């Protein structure tokens, strides 16, 4: 398969990206608390159903949410100001709530069969966003031989999100508060401007109506 690019909502941060986040890809976006990486996790979910001409793959987006942050009413801001249906656009948006680290390792795997369903439909999941995927890692493994043991696990679970990305053709989203294929550093900065840098030029963009946009 040829590799996707899904546009961020940005024309300054799909720049950056090379035209947007890649599909066969692990795209990490890490910052402080109150970045924006959310945000541009929810503008993606949207910009993925959208045709290539607009910077979509016609694709449907999974959602794994660590710490209760999927809001629907701002998936529906965000296609009624990008001209889309908003019923529609939750329609294809599935979220699933994960409890806890060992939770959030087995949601992967039921990913992956909600994958192999719409492969080869007219909405193929094209989008896996796991939202704060370090969260309740960092939260859990708190002691003497917890740090080897949250670093195996970790490897593990990034391991099984690269398997899917490369295997059924879809762009891994992930977001981290402070192994991808791409490392995405996002800051605020002066007038509410968000500021992007790779990881290893820099694009700005405001959090609006639209999701993210320049
Ligand atoms: O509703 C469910 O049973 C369910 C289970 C797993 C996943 C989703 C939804 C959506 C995101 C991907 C992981």
């Amino acid at each position: 398969a040829t590799i996707g690019r899904i546009s961020t909502g940005s024309k300054s941060l799909d720049k950056l990206l090379g035209g947007g986040i890649e599909t066969q890809a692990i795209t990490e976006v890490f910052g402080e608390f109150g970045s924006g990486k959310t945000q541009l996790a929810h503008t993606l979910a949207v910009m993925v159903q959208l045709p290539p001409e607009e910077g979509g793959l016609n694709g449907s987006a999974l959602y794994i949410d660590t710490e209760n942050t999927f809001r629907p009413e701002r998936l529906r801001e965000i296609a009624q100001n990008r001209g889309l249906d908003p019923d529609e656009v939750l329609a294809n948006v599935a979220c699933a709530r994960a409890f806890n680290s060992n939770h959030q390792m087995l949601l992967v795997q039921q990913a992956e069969d909600m994958i192999k369903e719409l492969l080869n439909t007219d909405r193929p999941v094209k989008l896996l966003i796991v939202d704060s995927l370090t969260s309740h890692f960092r939260s859990e493994y708190i002691g003497r031989g917890a740090l080897a043991e949250r670093q195996q696990k970790l490897a593990k679970h990034l391991a099984d999100l690269h398997r899917l990305a490369n295997l059924y053709d879809i762009a891994v989203f992930v977001t981290n508060q402070v192994s991808a294929t791409l490392r995405v550093y996002l800051r605020k900065g002066k007038g509410g401007k968000r500021i992007a840098r790779l990881i290893d030029g820099e694009a700005v963009f405001s959090i609006t109506e639209k999701g993210i946009e320049d």
